[PDB]
Formats: C-alpha cells, structure tokens, sequence
C-alpha cells in the first residue's frame, strides 16, 4: 500500500486544506476522494506552470485521462516544488488508481477528461462575460462537485436520488472557486504573468484597467467592484443549503460542510474589505478549528453559516451601491437556511 501512501503523502504536501479535510471520510472513500483530487491536481500543474508552451498543454491535457491506466506513464519537466513530483512519480497515482473500484476509476476518469478539455478552452482566451466567469469555474470546480457527488452514490453511503441533478452539486463548487477568486485577487494579479479571473463583464463598469485596483487612489472603485464579486457569489448560497441539507451520511456531510462554512466565513471577511486588495485576508486558525468541530451535523453548520452569512450583512451600509443588490442576497440565503431550521 505504498503507492497509497505516497498518495496521501503528496496531497499533504500540495494542499494542506483539503487534505484535513478529507480525513473525515471513512477509508474507502477517502481513498477513491484522495486519488481523485491527486489527478486533477497534476491536470492543474499542467495548466498553471507557464514557462511551458500552450501548444504542449493543448496536446497533453485532453489525452491525461488516458494516462490512468498507464501505469509507467509519468511527466518530468512540469510544475514546481512538491507538484513536479506528483507529475514525475505520476506512477504511485496510476498504481492506487488501478486498484479502486469500476465505478469509482469511471468517474475519475470521466470528469478528468472533461476537466482537461475545459481547460483547453481557457488555455487559448479570456475570462470576459459572467457566463464565460461561470463555465470556467463549472470546469475547474463544479464539476469536482459532480464527480464528488457521484462518488457519494456509487459508495452507497447516500441515496442514488443525490445524482439526479447535478445542479446544486455545480453550485457546491462554484461558490468554493468564487470566494477564492474573490480573496485571492491580488495574489493572482501580482505573479508572472499576471492572472486574472474577475471577469470584465463586471469589472469595466469600475474601471478600464483592473491593475487600478492595486493603487489607494482607486480604492473605492476596487471596494465597489470587490463588492459586485460578493454579490455574485452569493447567489450560489441558496444551492450550497440546499445540497448540504440532502446528504444523510455523517462522514460525507462534514467533509462537504466543512469547506462550504469555511468559504462563508471568508466571503464575510472579504466583503467591503480594502485589505483584499494588497494581501491575503483569513479566519483565525480558532475560527478554522470551530468550523472543523461544530459542522458535523446539518443545523449546526446551518447556524454557523447564518451567523457568517448575517456579518457579512452588517459589514454595509446604504450608502454602499452594493447595500439593494447584497441585502435580498442575503435575505435569500438565511430564508434558505432557516427553511430547514
Ligand atoms: C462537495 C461538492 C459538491 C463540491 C466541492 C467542490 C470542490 C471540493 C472544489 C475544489 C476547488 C478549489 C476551491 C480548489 C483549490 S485547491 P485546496 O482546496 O487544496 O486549497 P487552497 O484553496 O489553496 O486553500
Ligand atoms: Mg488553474
């Protein structure tokens, strides 16, 4: 079981959060998650180094899906630290992989693919319209939320009901990426190149130079335009109760609650914060320690996400061109919550 081992061993390394949290699922399906999330990984490291060509990844991603029964395949000059490796040893991933059950390697390999060809289309353009903001993150995280799901009913542990629409699972995702796009900002808009995700349909009504938001002097632009970001993740709230209220397994609802609190708690935290646009703004490791203790079961995760969800709300004024648009948001999200107290 050291191919296993290494597995869990290099989640650690390249993604301290999700590997926490994804010790509240029971072995088997932990295992299944583990290599999951291990292959997207390296699918990830592929489509963020850029001092490779895009022509390289073109023809690489669509094609990382048939690697997984390739037990020798493995990438050697891709990535940095820890990630390089994953891709090098690739083989400890394949070896796991090929020991886990029909069902579970269908699904993996299945939304590896269309993960990949996602990426493909993002790889060759821009993020300019809403809908472009919300199929790219569909591809980068929606559908981690799909395949998720579908690793929950071919496990047994929820009912086959849970992958009818995979709608909400979608919305699961997407409000994980947007809160992280959202507080991740001026990291991403300060490397080389620089990334940029906020998408212009939203930003140009700001500003016509997204860097602006960088310099004081437009500070309120930023502000205004970091609360229209807010405003349009919000809308996903409703989706994520909705989700987290039909799981009946106690393992899956804690490692799916627990993010999705977690993403509330800094959506409350970077609304209507300047701070967003010159560092990194995070809970406090006793708030992160709370959530991780307390969202194991529906109204008590209910209750955290009100709680986040109503200072988010008292962070505003009606002064703020936000004030109309974020107060029937939020009013959506705790009537949803409290539809189920
Ligand atoms: C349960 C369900 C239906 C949907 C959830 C969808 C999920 C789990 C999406 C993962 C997408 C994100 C935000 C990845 C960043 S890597 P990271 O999480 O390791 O670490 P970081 O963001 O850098 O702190
Ligand atoms: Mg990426």
């Amino acid at each position: 079981d050291e191919d296993l081992r290494f597995c869990y061993d290099i989640l650690q390394a390249v993604s301290r959060s999700f590997a926490v949290v994804i010790m509240e699922l029971d072995e088997e399906m932990r295992d299944a998650v583990c290599i999951f999330y291990l292959v997207l990984r390296a699918l990830d490291t592929v489509e963020d180094d850029m001092s490779i060509p895009v022509e390289f990844k073109l023809r690489e991603l669509p094609k990382f899906h048939e690697h997984l029964h390739d037990t020798t395949w493995c990438m050697s000059g891709v990535g940095v630290g820890r990630e390089r490796e994953l891709l090098e040893r690739y083989t400890h991933v394949t070896r796991a992989y090929s020991r886990l059950g029909k069902a579970y390697q269908d699904v993996i390999s299945g939304i590896c693919e269309r993960m990949a060809n996602g990426m493909c289309d993002f790889l060759t353009r821009k993020v300019e319209t809403k809908a472009d903001y919300d199929l790219y993150c569909h591809y980068v995280a929606g559908l981690v939320g799909h395949g998720l799901t579908l690793l929950y009913v071919s496990s047994g542990l929820e009912d086959v009901r849970l992958a009818d629409d995979l709608t909400n699972a979608n919305h699961m995702g997407l409000f994980l990426q947007k809160t992280n796009i959202i507080r991740d900002f001026y990291e991403d808009i300060c490397e080389v190149p620089p990334r940029v995700f906020w998408p212009r349909e939203i930003w140009e009504k700001y500003t016509d130079d997204l860097h602006a938001f960088k310099d004081e002097l437009h500070e309120a632009k930023a502000v205004e335009c970091l609360n229209a970001m807010v405003a349009d993740a919000l809308v996903h709230v409703p989706h994520v109760v909705e989700y987290l209220a039909s799981l009946r397994d106690p393992s899956v609802f804690a490692f799916s609650a627990i993010p999705q609190v977690m993403a509330m708690a800094t959506l409350s935290l970077v609304f209507n914060n300047k701070d967003v646009f010159h560092t990194k703004v995070k809970t406090t490791r006793g708030a992160t320690a709370r959530i991780f203790h307390y969202s194991t079961e529906l109204q008590a995760t209910l209750q955290m996400l009100k709680t986040y969800t109503l200072r988010l709300a008292a962070r505003m004024n009606a002064q703020d061109a936000c004030y109309d648009r974020i107060e029937h948001l939020v009013n959506d999200a705790i009537r949803a919550m409290e539809s189920h107290q």
